[PDB]
Parts: structure tokens; C-alpha cells; sequence
């Protein structure tokens, strides 16, 4: 990993952690990084962070415990969240993984 021994994951909840009961901008993800990890703020141009943001999008698209947030409105303004059925803290009154048995 290019920032140390974190998970994206790691980071990523962290990230998504300053404003996780709402919404984060995924480019404030990305601002996240490039603001609390040094090595990130050396990658803030274009091609720069195109790289890294490659990889937190790899992930993104990887992972179905992340989910994007409808929104209403076009172009690159996209949000995304951590779905809370994929998340410790909380979990679902109805049993969706209940094992149909």
C-alpha cells in the first residue's frame, strides 16, 4: 500500500468516518488522504492522485460493502457510503443473511 501497512478499507472508514452518518464526497475521500497522509499530499494533481484514486476506486468496485448513494444529479458529483448491513456496530432488526434452512 502506498501510505504504509493500512488497509484501504483502514483508511477508507476513517475517511468516510468524518461524516459517515450522512454522506462523503468521493473526492473529500480523496482530499482525506492527501490532507492526513503526507505522502498523499505530494500527489494532489492530475496525474498525481490519478494512480492512488485508481486504487481506492479498484477497491470500491471490488467491494460490495461499499455502496453509492443515490443522488439526483449528473457528472462526476458522486457520493458514496459504507453500507450499515456490512458494518459492526449495528446490525439489520430483519435478518437478510438469516440461512434459509
Amino acid at each position: 500500500n502506498p501510505w504504509g501497512a493500512e488497509s484501504y478499507s483502514d483508511l477508507i472508514a476513517k475517511a468516510l468516518k468524518s461524516t459517515f452518518d450522512g454522506r462523503m464526497r468521493l473526492n473529500e475521500i480523496y482530499n482525506w488522504f492527501a490532507s492526513n497522509v503526507p505522502y498523499f499530499g505530494n500527489r494532489t494533481s492530475q496525474e498525481q492522485s490519478a494512480g492512488w484514486k485508481n486504487s481506492i476506486r479498484h477497491n470500491l468496485s471490488l467491494h460490495s460493502r461499499f455502496m453509492r448513494i443515490q443522488n439526483e444529479g449528473a457528472g462526476k458529483s458522486s457520493w458514496w457510503v459504507i453500507n450499515p448491513d456490512a458494518k459492526p456496530g449495528r446490525n439489520p432488526r430483519r435478518q437478510r443473511s438469516a440461512t434459509l434452512e
